[PDB]
């Protein structure tokens, strides 16, 4: 009963993000990880829309709410903060694909649209030529950063929710490109990977948590947000992991001090690319994505979610405007909003 405060909302996105991670990262350690937490929140919001019965509730319930909460309100206010002039002007695509024989209700055209500032399109699924105007689609949106992002089709296939991100930032204080020097990554004990070295001395904001043996460090971007970056104390990121809650977050946050770090950080490139049907699959969301699910405010005839893709890519390089941190080994991070506090990005550098 009633339109949830922004507080709500950026508790449970946050509680959303952290288990979210917690997921990816059973389901596939030594890989990569990078997704947009809140893209993700949004995403299934957007079809929280559409969604009555106990399809409802799932949604909800996983993205951290009441069965009875509204939840638009908050959204659409901070997607609107997000996606303004003095942010971070993401580059982003989030489609909605359903067959072209489905009368979709004009009103969650409307709303969608309004609210979450995200395109529905109603088209014919074959295989073939379907995957190419989505996939197409996808990279005129995010400006060729996000090409071919559908793999197959299935012949079936009836509703498709596309969810894509690129992200470069400009960094507030920039690396010297002659200081970049060719190092060596302890990917493990066995592996070693030659990573160009970008070096910083500086002033950052900086915590050696020794409770939970690791160093915290901020990188700020030039559009109010920041970079958290998270390196564990020697061969320990595995209990590190485990102890990633929001409230460990907000004792780092608590705890961190402006000081001087010799700081050196490998300049890389990583990507994710998730189903969110196995990922969600765990967080209680599973009705959403099976024949019998409760999308009657989308259209009045039968339909579930087909197949969903999330996909996030991060480039991080020098440009552009004592303690010594050396990431030379993997390392976790996160990308959050100064203003909103809302976690655009969580991520995990293995294999950069």
């Amino acid at each position: 009963q009633g339109a949830a405060s922004s507080h709500k909302l950026a508790e449970a996105n946050t509680d959303f993000a952290f288990s979210l991670y917690r997921e990816l990262a059973k389901s596939s350690p030594d890989k990569n990880i990078f997704f947009s937490p809140v893209s993700i929140s949004s995403a299934l919001a957007m079809l929280s829309l559409g969604a009555k019965g106990d399809t409802h509730t799932q949604i909800l319930e996983g993205l951290g709410f009441n069965s009875e909460a509204d939840i638009h309100q908050g959204f659409q206010h901070l997607l609107q903060t997000l996606n303004r002039p003095k942010g971070l002007q993401l580059k982003t695509a989030n489609g909605l694909f359903v067959d072209k024989s489905l009368k979709l209700l004009d009103s969650f055209l409307e709303d969608s649209k309004k609210l979450y500032q995200a395109e529905a399109f109603s088209v014919d699924f074959d295989p073939e030529e379907a995957k190419k105007q989505i996939n197409d689609w996808v990279e005129k949106q995010t400006n060729g950063k996000i090409k071919d992002l559908l793999k197959d089709l299935d012949s079936d296939t009836v509703l498709v929710l596309v969810n894509a991100i690129y992200f470069k930032g400009k960094w507030k204080k920039p690396f010297d490109p002659e200081n970049t020097k060719e190092e060596d990554f302890h990917v493990d004990e066995k592996t070693t990977v030659k990573v160009p070295m970008m070096s910083q001395k500086g002033k950052f904001y900086y915590y050696h948590d020794d409770e939970l043996s690791c160093k915290v460090l901020e990188l700020p971007y030039k559009g109010n947000a920041s970079m958290l970056i998270i390196l564990p104390d020697e061969g320990g990121l595995q209990h590190l992991e485990q102890s990633l809650t929001p409230e460990t977050l907000s004792k780092w946050l608590k705890s961190l001090t402006r000081r001087s770090v010799e700081l050196y950080l490998p300049k890389f490139k990583i990507e994710g690319t998730y189903d969110l049907k196995e990922v969600l699959s765990n967080l209680g969301i599973t009705d959403l994505f099976s024949p019998g699910a409760d999308l009657s405010g989308i259209t009045e005839e039968k339909l579930y979610v087909s197949k969903a893709v999330h996909k996030a890519v991060l480039e991080v390089n020098e440009e552009g405007t004592p303690p010594e941190f050396k990431a030379d080994r993997p390392f976790l991070f996160l990308i959050r909003e100064n203003k909103t506090g809302s976690i655009l990005f969580m991520g995990k550098v293995v294999n950069p």
